[PDB]
């Protein structure tokens, strides 16, 4: 701590405080979510692409009850029909809940609250998926391929190629790679800040304020790693993290294209997802605007 | 072989079974499911013993190929022990209605006074449901395969021998081992249904003679359609299993009453069948039997 500047210690403290106040790790407040029910050449190419997007990210769901009970949902196998979409309604509700936690996270950060509200909208539109993925990595169990979200657990379905086959999916490789770095909470939340305060997000106007903010978060991260991470296992850690943030932005662009594909074929998005991912600003994004004006 | 009347007797029973036993449970729908989320202490502790003996997991196989599975909670002393009662109450009610319809198509049962029809159904409803459930019981997997629904016995520390301590599980394993035919199952159901010594029966002599005729038909069926020496005492084994079923039925009535007192769960039709003018006390059953 003494190795960091006082401004840098306050920056990590506010980011850590914001994370604790806005990250519902146990999903204890995630309720009323939908669940899978009890039960043309061009169009063929479009469906074929979507079938690969959803098959790569195939998971079973486990719903854990406070009483000790466990509901487990194993997805249908792909027969070429719309059974590939059985879990989309649930994943949209759960993603929307995560996005609302990310929005609250940003609202509590002084540096973000001061910015113009159109930039607050533009930065959240550009980073929502990325910060959600960073938070999901902190609950990812790489031994079991499971995101352990308290009452909800999402387990990757076993495939033919095994581990190697799943690593061909950039989203999954990112989670396995990032988990291997064994990052601290402080390093995760600084990653979130660097991603959030990206000057080159579409629609940003205060490119220069955001860029100066981003640089200070990165400098703080580098300083933290130097004052707390001396082992040879952590050599070049800062640069590794920065490289993973660059990979996360590429995965963010890939996700947007997958989302517009799946939305065209089978609309699944909630109103908040459509605002985040579906591009005057405040008027086109009425939910974000409201949430950003509301209190914490 | 069998007398013509004995063959007709079997044909009417088989007809009733075919018309009223939903073997695939395809018409069992809209059922409730476990949710996402000093003296009184003696009543509670006896109830915990009643529910722990028959712990099952629940599997729902979707038409799309998906599978929902429900592992029950462990007993933490709370009301989680009651998590599956609402579902079982719907399953029991669905089965009981099929048993009621079974008796109604049988000529010998219709010709009885309606109050005897009520008393016989109250006495045998649980037994006929268990006999039907045995036909969907997979003894290799300890699972009742009810169409898209499965109930799978949860593993005990003791193993198979600890389950066999529970009288109803032992019953299903023993009865399955006999490998009875459809006709033998339905004749068991008739013998159980036409029991003259059920509480409330008034035409004891008419019911007794009907039971004897069903039992003679079963005894004759076995002698004529099974290898004589190997199945010499099959009929008596079946009778012994019906005697044990009447004892399990008595135990189940007492368990049901205890659990109902602490944690009301029975449907209106179940309350009538289990004691919660005979017609005035059983107006749902009366309506179902008049239609």
């Amino acid at each position: 701590v003494q190795g960091l500047t006082e401004e840098q210690r306050m920056m990590i403290r506010e980011l850590m405080d914001a994370q604790m106040k806005t990250f519902d790790t146990t999903f204890s407040h995630f309720k009323n979510f939908r669940l899978p029910g009890v039960l043309s050449r061009e169009e063929a190419a479009k469906w074929s692409q979507v079938r690969k997007d959803l098959c790569s990210l195939k998971v079973s769901l486990q719903l854990r009850g406070e009483d000790g009970s466990v509901w487990n949902y194993k997805p249908p196998a792909d027969s070429g029909g719309k059974e590939i979409f059985s879990l989309l309604p649930h994943m949209a509700d759960m993603s929307t809940y995560m996005f609302k936690g990310i929005i609250s996270f940003a609202k509590v950060i002084s540096y973000f609250r001061d910015l113009p509200i159109e930039d607050q909208i533009s930065l959240l539109k550009g980073a929502a998926f990325e910060l959600c993925q960073l938070r999901f990595n902190t609950v990812f169990n790489a031994e079991t391929g499971t995101w352990e979200c308290g009452r909800l657990s999402y387990c990757l379905e076993d495939t033919a190629g095994g581990f190697q086959q799943l690593l061909l999916e950039p989203m999954l490789k990112f989670h396995y790679m990032l988990k291997k770095l064994q990052l601290h909470e402080e390093e995760y939340v600084l990653m979130q800040a660097i991603s959030l305060f990206s000057p080159d997000r579409p629609g940003v106007l205060q490119h220069r304020v955001v860029d100066q903010l981003q640089e200070q978060f990165a400098i703080t991260l580098k300083s933290y790693i130097e004052c707390n991470r001396p082992q040879p296992a952590h050599r070049f850690l800062f640069l590794k993290i920065m490289a993973m943030l660059t990979e996360l932005r590429s995965i963010n662009a890939q996700h947007t294209q997958r989302w517009l594909r799946i939305q065209d074929i089978h609309p699944f998005a909630t109103p908040l997802m459509q605002e985040l991912f579906g591009i005057s600003l405040t008027e086109r994004h009425k939910i974000l605007h409201r949430l950003l004006q509301e209190g914490s």
